[PDB]
């Protein structure tokens, strides 16, 4: 696609609303997806959320299991009366009963150039915090404050790369990836369920450019 047609595909797409939960009980546990309990109560609904994982992912959850939630819906349901389950990837980690606020070090590089990002920039109260919950932060201040998807933008390319401080490859996500033009298969990249101790992120290197 186009770079024009492209930023304004991923600007929609990166719009979508975030779910946020600190505690909430996995109702049923299947090889390759999780669905909790009841979340809250959203238009009259009551609202659940079903997160769709690799398998190898998945393996470490249990019915019963008290987990948190931080990801980016890509389908609803609405078929089934007084209930609404929104489809999710990914964006689940254990259960933490106190939080522990951190920010994250961005260093970032627009067209080659290094642009200061504010300390308190990105943060997150977890302490096993997975990389879609990082990923949706980023993109926002991005979008907000460095033209990420703006009509009027000339940005073809990019990346966020987490630069932990472990002897793991770095972790990345590209920042112009459009698979088939949707939120099913563009959200599909937090499937894996990728997730860090806080403690090994040392800091968040992107780059975006033209
Ligand atoms: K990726
Ligand atoms: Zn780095």
């Amino acid at each position: 696609g186009l770079e024009v047609d492209n930023n304004s595909l991923l600007r929609n797409i990166y719009s979508t609303i975030v779910y946020e939960y600190s505690d909430i009980v996995i109702d049923f546990k299947t090889s390759h997806n999780l669905v909790t309990k009841k979340l809250d109560v959203r238009d009259a609904r009551d609202f659940f959320i079903n997160s769709e994982m690799d398998e190898y992912a998945a393996n470490d959850f249990k019915t019963g299991d008290k987990i948190a939630v931080f990801s980016v819906p890509f389908d609803w349901n609405y078929l089934s009366k007084g209930k609404v389950t929104a489809y999710t990837y990914g964006g689940i980690t254990p259960y933490q009963k106190t939080s522990i606020p951190k920010n994250i070090p961005v260093n970032l590089w627009i067209n080659g150039k290094q642009i200061s990002v504010p300390y308190n920039e990105i943060s997150t109260n977890k302490t096993t915090v997975t990389a879609q919950e990082i990923d949706l932060k980023v993109r926002k201040f991005l979008i907000a404050q460095h033209q990420l998807y703006s009509s009027g933008s000339s940005y073809k390319s990019g990346r966020l790369v987490f630069h932990t401080n472990d002897n793991s490859d770095k972790y990345s996500f590209d920042l112009f990836y459009v698979g088939y033009r949707d939120k099913e298969s563009i959200f599909k990249v937090y499937k894996d369920n990728k997730s860090f101790n806080i403690d090994k992120i040392g800091h968040l290197d992107i780059e975006i450019d033209s």
